[PDB]
């Protein structure tokens, strides 16, 4: 019902157009055509309908000439593109129907597409549903990166260690984007400086060619299709023109769009000014298609998704200074008036710093307008603040020291009129600590928005299910207005409603328990708790706190084993970046646990430690409408917002967690009763460092998790290799940055108390009614709107653009 | 007329399919668009009516299983496919008038489409010719190479001197080639060999994937539709597996598939192999789908396109030893009856002998069976030839010596049932000379089948206004039956024929004329001879005496400059391979004639010398079909056949040629009073080389010769740079390995009764058509027929499938 009407023309035109695609754009007959042949030619069906929304959206624009907005970001998580597009396309069940007219199950038609990865976790996906949100809001929006012919790798697990291979996404072709090798656009590298009469000029460069790939973005239901525009690399045809060689050595420039780097080398600099080049020319011509450069801040916004674009600052500058030949103090003016700048952590080893001599050799007009820059804005704090000399050396875009650097935090807040962090929690931190002395200088470019998530792909697409039974008692409307879902609290004593909520949530844990056992030969018990922690393996998001407290059921149950227990299935899932050997040592910890626990015969099905294999968005739009518990407990000041966070609670998970990032907007919006709150605040993390924190005081005072401790370190998770987590306990004892023993005797006692509340399954169900129906801030469209009209200056719209 | 049928319902039914892919497929409306886009709505509409019919030839073919027709070859030479496919679907005139009614002009959009030119000259044409007349003839047949991601290089013209820039033809996209990612197969390098109770093992190797891309090869008019296979090198996903490099390192595999080698490296032995080795899996599969290996040879004829791909040999053997377990000799069997072997050349330069440690390296095992296959056969020679111990030596498909290396034409005699030259003297002087011995062991296996080119491309195509005035007389039926073109014998003394036939050299040396005005800025005189000479640079082609010609032509009228003269403008055109120093000399020296002679108030537009920059299958095209005289004036015995001179004999061209490859035949077919012929013959070129040829000898007693000798050394040609040419004048004097002095003489009289003749127009134009009558037997149809017959063991058919 949700996934629109089938009527008898429309599902009779798609089941010709698909015979036509099979024909004569996959030269196949029906008698050789594989399951892959019979995606695509529905791919291709599906794809016709956008391009004449398409063209027309973009000629809309032409026409109108609205203020465009620029978002540039070096990942897009973008998933799969097919049931999204039949989805906002009110499409579904049309060609649902028409697939099963030709004999086909269209649902297995869909594993067949490839994810599109182009990103690492969060920041990627937050690019994603934010183009989904923009083009639902008819914003005339641009999403900017690079088209990387391998996206995060696959990961594979071996003998319980991660290994590492390519993700060759587009080795059958990818039927959704459009070349434009018309578009190609030159960017330069390395060169020097000259000066002349006629000021500064960057000579001797070599070019590397950047030609676009351009990716629909459609809106939800009103025929809005906006633009994804990817960089592709390509070395001119004279380059280093023995010959054979020369022709070999083209590989050099096409490097640049070959690789997602994963998490200061030199092809991840040329990346970084390579999408910045060869989009910065496209709004510049677009811009002139509409001399007058005071207008370019009025026509123009230009998002920084993290620091990774910066250059577009300096960028900008050179292009209006060098060749438009506006003065410095003009330039500059439109310069932060375009260019706003959203900051995705506060943790130091995430934060670019590039060397100087760098910047010199691949950039030198670039370093020279830096240092401008830099000099300029120096004066400006010396003169509110006279006299404060470490100040100046504080604030400084430079970094003095052993290698000199170039703080591009610091470069992104001079050039931006807007700063925003990315949950309310997360934007105070940044004003209190790390950007203190900015916010002192500046306290109007300081802002919050919060993240989200899109409702369409995480409960219409994901949870068909869910989605249903809610519109069933309070309409469509809410799929485009989250906030409707609060309607739902009308409904938490409604015997119907709470039966259907629990219904639906079994129907996806069977779906995902028999998805274990045909896809990866693994069994579990559909009754248990589905006990989830699913996000990048990092020492932050204590991945590790999880292992104790399975560790610690185990070792409950092996002492009282006649004792009864809610049963569990534990469910950890997530890439290491390959060269982070702590976060591999947990993979392989997670595994060993498994081993352990899942072939113990005492513990039966009431304990199962499964690792979900290569994560990424087409796994997690399984994994999460399955959980009923969302494990989110990073330290306290460590993530930003998260939003997988979110995902679960939109899902009917409950959430236990730290009063970290988002969870603490989502704790105040259902009422912390009916979330699983525990551990230290922001406040006791601060109290614990500047008294000093020592673990062992933890392993001396708790009994139970001393034993957890001999247990690793005799060998009891590793027989033969009876030393193989040394390092583990090692840094859990003697250098633990994130606290996992401070966290352990509070959320194993907050475990109890979900365990107790799962052993009535009516006020479960009740409760998660609470928290679907206070998900609604939690949208996409509520975060795009803010900046809509906070940072960019515009107006959303739902109106329809004709069909 | 030629180009088919306008009609009302496929006019009106070509324009709606334009639109649709104007819209659909390049996501453009009509103001948007460019001539570019324009041209691909265009080619995707043509490729539309190619795919039914290539379906229902592959379909055809698995039901009929007849013997195919594998022609294996590392060149394809197939220039512009739009064109040919209309002319081959009877499409052209209806393109035409649906193009004309959307306001569009074909031929614009005609001149956009890059070469496909995946071939350097000659033999990749040849390649491309026979897959035309393979299909027009309803043969099985598959053509099977390399998809050369660069192919040929661009050739710019700089101060006189070549410049090479990469031929990125696939920039834009090649609407013709369908990717077959599905069927790609496995391809092993390097490892080793390991015996054990079952035999020998290839173990350890590293694997490189091929990837196919299949190409349509319409027949003339008979609904056929043929494929032509190429693969592209691909890494496998687990390649090499910081994480970084090893995803960047993939290129290394993928260079395989980069270039075209122009003309012993160990990318180009790589090539070879991996052409090879996907290629005869294919064969297997589709054999296997038709265990007794016995009626292969009845299945399977494989066509080794020079020594190239002569590894199917010992990969034949090793797969059927190795892997299907035959005995030695039941597989060496198979192999030779399967195998067969065309020779392109007698020039020692060109003949591949790769040295055994880079086969000992990258090919282990077939080392091994090289080393097999060539004692078994020394051991038959032995038998054959007792005592004759220098026999052996000379036979031997190993080279002892410095270096050990394999001779890998020894090779392809010894594994093949047919051998064969290109024409009728190469053939000859192959039984005589290099593999006397192998002639003298296996008569049998020695034939001859003289090269042909398409009447399609070559006349229909490129010459509508001859086809058109023949067909008018004849009929269409000598597009596919070229010996018809004898009727026209008996319009020699047709007064309205020969103004016809007039008119239609006129109207193209117009064109051309034209084409140089506009493309490159160049002036010429349309009524002057047109002497063209477009082949590659090479010293056996001798260009550089027709650059001695040039030059006393020049002179001459120097001398006596009121004297009347036969205005020519002398066209030369052709590449040289990068390395080849002479070559880029030569070229340089054309241009500097050039420079002197057309800047000479006294010649007039009497003399001009061009240089044709860029030579390639679509400029052949058009300076063809505008030519008066054919130069084809290598050294008798060293050019094999020649395709170059059928070309121009078809298209109303007189020759001027030493009896050298197809001249011999060309002049037998016309009579020898239609040609004109001069210099040594082969017998004479032998006899010089007994004596000792001196050069001297010729500088002394022709005065004539003397000048411009003097005038080269002394720097008249190259006034800034008197010594500019000293190694040509050094070369020439001492050095020449083609004895241009010893033509001279007779080529210069020559020439002056070819310039006496052009002064009667009516009797040029009757010899023209002499020569067009009897041009029939140069029809790759009669090549591929005998080819067929006499080798293949199949019977060409020219009838109808079912449209
Ligand atoms: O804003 C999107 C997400 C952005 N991420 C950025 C994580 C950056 C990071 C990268 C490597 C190591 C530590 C941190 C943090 C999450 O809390 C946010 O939800
Ligand atoms: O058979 C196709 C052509 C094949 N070519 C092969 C030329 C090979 C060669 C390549 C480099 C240097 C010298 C010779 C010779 C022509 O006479 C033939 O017509």
């Amino acid at each position: 019902s949700v996934r629109g009407l089938a009527g008898v023309e429309n599902v009779t035109e798609l089941k010709k157009n698909f015979n036509r695609h099979l024909h004569f754009t996959l030269v196949k007959d029906r008698n050789v055509a594989t399951p892959r042949d019979y995606y695509f030619a529905l791919a291709h069906t599906v794809r016709d309908h956008l391009v004449g929304r398409w063209i027309r959206t973009q000629q809309h624009y032409y026409e109108k000439d609205p203020k465009r907005i620029y978002y540039l970001s070096l990942e897009f998580y973008m998933g799969r593109t097919l049931q999204n597009t039949m989805v906002n396309l009110a499409l579904e069940n049309a060609c649902d129907e028409a697939t099963y007219q030709l004999g086909l199950d269209m649902e297995e038609l869909e594993e067949i597409e490839e994810d599109a990865g182009l990103g690492n976790g969060g920041l990627g996906r937050l690019a994603a549903c934010f183009l989904d949100s923009m083009a639902t809001l008819g914003l005339a929006a641009y999403g900017y990166g690079i088209r990387y012919e391998f996206g995060i790798f696959n990961q594979k697990i071996c003998g319980g260690w991660q290994m590492e291979e390519a993700d060759d996404w587009l080795r059958y072709g990818n039927p959704w984007e459009k070349a434009r090798p018309e578009f190609t656009l030159p960017v330069h590298f390395y060169g020097r400086v000259e000066h002349t009469s006629q000021g500064a000029k960057w000579v001797d460069t070599q070019v590397v060619l950047a030609m676009p790939y351009d990716t629909p973005v459609p809106g939800y239901r009103n025929n809005v299709v906006n633009t994804m525009r990817l960089w592709s690399a390509k070395a001119p045809n004279d380059f280093n023109l023995g010959y054979i060689q020369a022709v070999l050595d083209r590989n050099l420039a096409e490097n640049i769009s070959r690789v997602l780097y994963p998490n200061g080398k030199e092809l991840r600099l040329k990346q970084e000014y390579f999408v910045v080049a060869a989009t910065l020319q496209d709004i510049i011509r677009r811009f002139k298609s509409s001399t007058n450069f005071d207008a370019f801040p009025d026509k123009v916004a230009i998002q920084l998704n993290d620091t990774h674009p910066s250059l577009a600052i300096p960028e900008l500058m050179r292009v209006l200074v060098d060749l438009e030949r506006l003065d410095w103090d003009k330039a500059w003016e439109v310069t932060v008036k375009t260019c706003a700048y959203t900051n995705h952590t506060v943790l130091p080893e995430a934060l670019e710093r590039w060397p100087v001599h760098l910047l010199e050799t691949l950039l030198p007009r670039h370093l020279q307008i830096i240092y401008e820059i830099n000099q300029r804005f120096l004066n400006r704090v010396a003169a509110a603040f006279p006299g404060d000399v470490d100040r100046l050396r504080r604030m400084s875009l430079v970094e003095e020291g052993a290698v000199k650097r170039i703080n591009m935090a610091h470069l992104c807040i001079a050039g931006s009129h807007a700063v925003n962090g990315v949950a309310r929690i997360h934007s105070e931190i940044l004003k209190k600590t790390i950007f203190k002395d900015f916010y002192e200088l500046e306290p109007h470019k300081f802002q919050n928005k919060t993240n989200g998530i899109t409702p369409r792909r995480w409960l219409v697409l994901c949870n068909p299910g869910l989605a249903e039974i809610i519109a069933e008692r309070i309409g469509e409307e809410y799929i485009s207005d989250l906030d409707q879902l609060r309607k739902l609290l009308s409904y938490v004593d409604d015997e119907a409603f709470i039966r259907d909520v629990a219904k639906v949530k079994q129907e996806n844990k069977l779906k995902f328990a028999a998805y274990l056992e045909r896809e990866y030969k693994v069994h579990i018990n559909p009754n248990s708790l589905f006990d989830v922690q699913v996000k990048r393996i990092h020492e932050y998001k204590r991945q590790l706190l999880n292992c104790l407290h399975v560790i610690t059921l185990y070792n409950r149950i092996k002492k009282e084993p006649n004792k009864f227990v809610v049963p569990r299935t534990v469910m950890i899932g997530g890439k290491a970046a390959p060269g982070y050997h702590m976060a591999k040592m947990i993979i392989k910890l997670i595994t060993a646990i498994g081993d352990v626990v899942n072939h113990d015969p005492v513990v039966g099905d009431r304990l199962r430690v499964i690792f979900l294999e290569n994560y990424r968005v087409s796994l997690a739009e399984k994994v999460i409408p399955a959980a009923d518990l969302s494990e989110q407990i990073s330290t306290a000041g460590t993530e930003a917002s998260g939003t997988g966070n979110m995902k679960f609670m939109l899902n009917g998970a409950l959430t236990i967690g730290t009063m970290d990032g988002a969870n603490v907007e989502m704790a105040e919006e259902a009422g912390e009763e009916n979330f699983f709150i525990f551990g230290m605040r922001v406040e006791d993390v601060d109290r614990l460092d500047q008294r000093g924190y020592n673990a062992q005081e933890y392993y001396d005072r708790i009994p139970e998790l001393r034993q957890i401790i001999e247990q690793l370190s005799s060998g009891f998770f590793s027989p033969k290799q009876p030393d193989l987590f040394k390092d583990i306990v090692n840094m859990l004892m003697h250098h633990d940055r994130f606290k996992v023993f401070a966290d352990y005797e509070e959320y194993v006692k907050c475990q109890e108390r979900v365990s107790a509340l799962y052993k009535n399954p009516r006020e479960w169900t009740r409760m998660v009614i609470r928290n679907i129906a206070t998900s609604g801030k939690f949208s996409s469209d509520r975060t795009i709107a803010q900046y809509a009209r906070e940072i960019w200056g515009v107006e959303p719209s739902r109106q329809r653009l004709p069909a």
